């Protein structure tokens, strides 16, 4: 499943509903391995709306209990990820992935 532990507290009112888009940071890396992608390196936010599947399951379930402000660090097992396939040419075969996500705002 994925695993979620605080970083910095959020406000602990302000939860994304399905069907906002969530404002993020995060860093991704593979579990005692490679960073592979962080937003931070841009410094341009990551957007996606909640409930519509444009993410994987991990961040679905993940972000869902975050509140605005809060940073996390999220540990999700292959099932909730990539799986068996992994991400063609970037992420292998039943990889567990490591993301520091911060959630900046809702719109
Ligand atoms: C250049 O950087 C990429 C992000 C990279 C890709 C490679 C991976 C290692 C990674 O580095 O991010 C990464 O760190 C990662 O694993 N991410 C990104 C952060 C959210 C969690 C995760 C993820 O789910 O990626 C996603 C993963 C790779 C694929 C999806 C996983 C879940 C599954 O349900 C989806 O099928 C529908 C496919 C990529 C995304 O977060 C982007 C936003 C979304 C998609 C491309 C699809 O949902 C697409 O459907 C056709 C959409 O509906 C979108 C919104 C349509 C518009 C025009 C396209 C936007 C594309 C932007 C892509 C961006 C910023």
């Amino acid at each position: 499943g994925v695993q979620v532990e605080t970083i910095s507290p959020g406000d602990g009112r302000t939860f994304p509903k399905r069907g906002q888009t969530c404002v993020v940071h995060y860093t991704g890396m593979l579990e005692d391995g490679k960073k592979f992608d962080s937003s931070r390196d841009r410094n341009k936010p990551f957007k996606f709306v909640l409930g519509k599947q444009e993410v994987i399951r991990g961040w679905e379930e993940g972000v869902a209990q975050m509140s605005v402000g809060q940073r996390a660090k999220l540990t999700i097992s292959p099932d909730y990820a990539y799986g068996a396939t992994g991400h063609p040419g970037i992420i292998p075969p039943n990889a567990t992935l490591i993301f520091d996500v911060e959630l900046l705002k809702l719109e």
